[PDB]
C-alpha cells in the first residue's frame, strides 16, 4: 500500500552512529512504506549485528525505529585455566569474534562455552566443563568471566582410521609417533596433502572416553581425493616490484601438489619480502581444483614499509 515517511526517529542509540543506521536500512525519509518494507528495514538492521533488538513502526508520519544494542563487552576474565595461558584463550576467542571493545551477543553464550570446550581437546582435556558469567555494567559495556573447570587429561589408547584405501593403517598409524591427537590428525593430514590428495580430508573423528575419563579410544574417518598434478603457480596481488624474483619462487612438469612444500613457497616469499623491508607481508594460497589438476593462486601483500630514522 504505502505511508509517506515524514521523518525517522531513533531510540536506543549509542555506540551506533545515526548515519550508518541509516545506511544500513533500505528506506529514507520521502520513501512511501508499506509492512513489506518495514521488515525488511527490521531485517536489514538486526543483518548488521549491532542490536540485540530492533523494533521498527509507524507513529503519525513519523517511521519509528527503536534499538537495543547490544553491550560492548568492557573486559574479558579467566578463572580456572590453570592448563591452558590466558593469551591462548583470549585467542581462540579473538578467534571467534569474541574480544574487548567488540560487542556481545548474548544468544550465543552456549556457543562460546561449547567453544571453548572444544578447544581444550586440543590440549588432551576431552571433558572440560566452561560456564560464562556476563556482568552488566555502567554504560551498555559488560564483563565476561569465563570458569573454566578443566577436567583431566586422557591419553590415546587405542586409534584407527576407516577411508584409507591408499595407505594401511598400520602404515599411517607408524608414523604417528616420531604425540598428542592434534598432533596426529595433522601429521596424518599433511601425510596425504604431501603425497598428492590435495581432496584429502578428516570429515568426522570420533572420540570413546574411558570411564575414569582418562583415556580415550579415537577412530578417525577420513576421505583420499585422488593423486593431483600441480600444473602451476599463479602468483598476483599487492607485490612491491618483486616479481621477478617471487616467480623464481613460484615454479615441474608433472610435480604432483605437496602442501608442506606449498607451505615452503609461501614462507619462501615472505623471508624474501623481510630482507626488502616489508616485516608484515600477507601471503595466502588457494588451490584451484580441477578434476583432469591443481593451480595455485597465491595472493601476497607486501605489507607496510617502515623507514625510522633517528
Amino acid at each position: 500500500e504505502g505511508f509517506v515517511v515524514k521523518d525517522i526517529h531513533f531510540e536506543g542509540l549509542q555506540r551506533v552512529a545515526v548515519g550508518a543506521a541509516l545506511l544500513s536500512m533500505p528506506v529514507r525519509t520521502g520513501d512511501t512504506v508499506n509492512d513489506e518494507d518495514i521488515s525488511n528495514t527490521i531485517r536489514a538492521l538486526f543483518a548488521t549485528g549491532n542490536f540485540e533488538d530492533v523494533r521498527v513502526l509507524r507513529d503519525g508520519d513519523t517511521l519509528l525505529v527503536q534499538v537495543k544494542e547490544r553491550p560492548t563487552i568492557a573486559s574479558i576474565t579467566f578463572s580456572g585455566n590453570k592448563s591452558v595461558k590466558d593469551d591462548m584463550l583470549k585467542q581462540n576467542l579473538e578467534a571467534s569474534g569474541v574480544r574487548v571493545g567488540e560487542s556481545l551477543d548474548r544468544t550465543t553464550i552456549a556457543d562460546i562455552e561449547k567453544g571453548l570446550e572444544d578447544f581444550y581437546y586440543s590440549v588432551g582435556k576431552y571433558s572440560a566443563s566452561v560456564k560464562a558469567v556476563v556482568t552488566p555494567l555502567p554504560r551498555n559495556r559488560v564483563d565476561l568471566k569465563l570458569v573454566f573447570q578443566e577436567g583431566v587429561s586422557a591419553e590415546i589408547q587405542q586409534i584407527n582410521i576407516v577411508g584409507n584405501h591408499a595407505f594401511t593403517t598400520d602404515e599411517l598409524i607408524s608414523h604417528f609417533q616420531l604425540q598428542k591427537l592434534a598432533g596426529d590428525l595433522e601429521t596424518l593430514r599433511s601425510y596425504y596433502l604431501d603425497r598428492g590428495y590435495a581432496r584429502f580430508n578428516i570429515d568426522s573423528t570420533q572420540v570413546s572416553l574411558t570411564p575414569d575419563k582418562k583415556g580415550i579410544y579415537v577412530t578417525v574417518n577420513i576421505t583420499e581425493g585422488d593423486q593431483y598434478k600441480l600444473s602451476g603457480v599463479e602468483v598476483s596481488g599487492n607485490l612491491a616490484g618483486h616479481s621477478a624474483e617471487i616467480e623464481q619462487l613460484t615454479k615441474e612438469p608433472g610435480e604432483l601438489y605437496n602442501g608442506t612444500k606449498v607451505t615452503k613457497m609461501e614462507d619462501d616469499i615472505k623471508k624474501l619480502l623481510g630482507r626488502y623491508g616489508y616485516a608484515y607481508p600477507r601471503v595466502q594460497s588457494m588451490p584451484e581444483i580441477n578434476d583432469a589438476t591443481v593451480k595455485l593462486r597465491v595472493n601476497v601483500d607486501a605489507g607496510n614499509r617502515f623507514y625510522v630514522r633517528k
